[PDB]
């Protein structure tokens, strides 16, 4: 694996696509999990949870590390239903406005129980649950997350 | 459309997974295209054709660029049957032995006329058409390419 220093990470984001896993998480009430992005890229929006795959890390191992990191619950890849290969492009990057961010994204859908998500207490306001219709009505949910809930957008996604 | 300088590419390959498209290409005799690997990594092995997605390049555009560059035939993504998300790990890299190479791979299956491809004299023996039964028996052919034709390896692949 490899967590890069700020300088190396800058070069990578500037030079090449990142790969990420996105979690479309449903609770027992048919609502979907959303987290807020306070930093760049694309600060000021709500996103489904997810994260980046590191150098020499398998998808299987990334799924377990990322579900634990993002949701407070370690899940195996077999728990998620694969939901297509998506692409996320952003004007900015974690460090500012000098270059763009590009993700190639593997989506996964699965159900959890709200109780089992063990996150730090002070982070509980960083998340909210919305039904599909409500999340599609919100001004605040980024297009890259709205996309998972629009039939129009599913068209031509490899794996769907 | 971002081809990297040697130094930037070295940093990327060292630091992060690459994204590539692989082409499982069948002729009318049910044979599959394999190309000899002339440089590092995994030099001397035979692989199905393919190539990496560049920064800010859509999967759609990469597919057209790469089918032309690899096969001499420009094809749109819609011409390909998506064939899962695979993972390729090599001990060496394009520049030597200092670090590993990691691909996250989108496989695509399709049928062509052997006639229409841009390929050199058979005498050079830098490309071969082999049946699945032949290539599976050939230690010659890299594990990452034999995998596409193995049922056991198909299991657990997202999109398959
Ligand atoms: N220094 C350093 N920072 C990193 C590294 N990897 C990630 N980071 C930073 O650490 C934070 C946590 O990132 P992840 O959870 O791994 O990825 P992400 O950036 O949240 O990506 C997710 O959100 C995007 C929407 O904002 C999605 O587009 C993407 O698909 C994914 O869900 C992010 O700010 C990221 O920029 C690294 O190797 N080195
Ligand atoms: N300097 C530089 N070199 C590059 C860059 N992108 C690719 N290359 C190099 O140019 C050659 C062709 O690259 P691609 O055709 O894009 O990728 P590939 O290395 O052929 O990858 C294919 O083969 C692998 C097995 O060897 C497969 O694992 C992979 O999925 C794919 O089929 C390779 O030697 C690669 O190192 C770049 O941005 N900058
Ligand atoms: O580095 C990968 C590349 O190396 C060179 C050639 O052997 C290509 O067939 C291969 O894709
Ligand atoms: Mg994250
Ligand atoms: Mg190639």
């Amino acid at each position: 694996m490899m967590f890069l220093r700020q300088e190396d990470f800058a070069t990578v984001v500037r030079s090449t696509p990142l790969v990420s896993l996105d979690f479309i998480v449903e609770n027992s009430r048919g609502e979907f999990l959303l987290g807020k992005r306070t930093n760049r890229p694309a600060q000021g929006y709500w996103f489904v949870p997810g994260g980046r795959v590191q150098k020499d890390e398998t998808l299987e191992a990334a799924f377990e590390r990322l579900t634990m990191a993002e949701l407070g619950l370690r899940l195996p890849i077999t728990a998620g239903q694969f939901y297509g290969v998506w692409q996320h492009f952003y004007d900015d990057n974690f460090s500012g406005t000098d270059f763009t961010t590009h993700f190639v994204v593997l989506g996964f859908r699965f159900r959890v129980s709200e109780e089992e998500l063990l996150l730090p207490d002070e982070q509980h306001d960083d998340y909210r649950w919305l039904t599909s219709d409500a999340l599609l009505a919100s001004d605040n949910v980024h297009a890259n997350s709205r996309a998972y809930f629009l039939a129009e957008k599913r068209t031509g996604v490899p794996g769907l």
